[PDB]
């Protein structure tokens, strides 16, 4: 129920083995690890979590934008792209986080459907 | 090898029926109507053309966003939104042309990769 | 009534230098020239025009972001970008076009005040 | 030396009184409180700090968006807006954050000028 998906608005390209990392609000206060994983060949990144473990909750999804293009050996302005919201609250949803880059610049947006 | 697809940035959702329109620069500078068709339930437009037909040459794609936004009752800025681009200039490439809209803003990029 | 702003993505900076050629839909649909202009060093392009010529209608900003990126040894994709859009006198009275370049990319929002 | 500028692509305005809050990372890894205010009618946010003040580091500007979109009756996706950076003096000394906001989507760019 979960996707994210990254683009690069430089190669024309989808961004490719970006490191993505999700976080959960805790009961405390504090963001707890979530799940985390790496964009593919495609941009996508699938897999990351199952219907019943994707609770009602606050959610951080951390693209990691500034080791994307430091592996690429580009230095860019921002350290990540964080994309926070509110997942499940009226029941579950399925959620795509897409993301755009640019060494100065990011673009994201969410697409949630109702399965 | 070309393929539209348009997102709502203010529903979250896929832009459905969207038409989209693509010309091609004729050699007398006029744009010729090449393809068109409508953005389907997950806002993708696949089909418009086939690699025999979609030879070099400058390409318009006229995604219709005031009809977009006026079929769903709403007062939009645009009168549509284009992309004109080079194809298949060092050979045959797939395009995706994606396309994020609102009422009064779009933005556009480009995937190109090489089969 | 309009000004038109151009940023560069990739760099971070405004985009400077950056030729831009507005036009007016005619009554045979054709594009008529109404007002040109390059970006000044903060991206910006004021002066094009007046309360008084700015009459409702169609119109068209061509911006030439192919140039742009060629100057800057950068093969884009895109011939240019272009922004069509309806000036109405129910609505607020100064139109600031901005957008945002990338190679394979761009942005543009309408900023429309009184 | 550090602006922030918030767009509304819904209404095609500026985004007006919109809180932002800038925070500096500590050597702890904790997030500092360092300025804060509310986006004016321009949606610009100025006087935020000084030069003097505005050493080298990683900050975080965080852009209230969700009582932005629901003082407007909108329900919006996100939280917040977050922009985070490292402030380089081998770069350019102004910074200017701009963001684009939709309900579902936003945008941002860095616009550093000497
Ligand atoms: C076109 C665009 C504009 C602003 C922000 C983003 C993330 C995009 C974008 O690249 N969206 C996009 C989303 C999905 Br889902 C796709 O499968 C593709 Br192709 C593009
Ligand atoms: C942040 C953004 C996202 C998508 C498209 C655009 C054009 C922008 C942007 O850079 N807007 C912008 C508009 C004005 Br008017 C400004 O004075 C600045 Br500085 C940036």
């Amino acid at each position: 129920p979960l996707m994210v998906k990254v683009l690069d608005a430089v190669r024309g390209s989808p961004a490719i083995n970006v490191a993505v990392h999700v976080f959960r609000k805790a009961a405390d206060d504090t963001w707890e690890p979530f799940a985390s994983g790496k964009t593919s060949e495609s941009g996508e990144l699938h897999g990351l979590t199952t219907e019943e473990e994707f609770v009602e909750g606050i959610y951080k999804v951390e693209i990691d934008t500034k080791s994307y293009w430091k592996a690429l050996g580009i230095s860019p302005f921002h350290e990540h792209a964080e994309v926070v919201f509110t997942a499940n609250d009226s029941g579950p949803r399925r959620y795509t986080i897409a993301a755009l880059l640019s060494p100065y610049s990011y673009s994201t947006t969410a697409v949630v459907t109702n399965p």
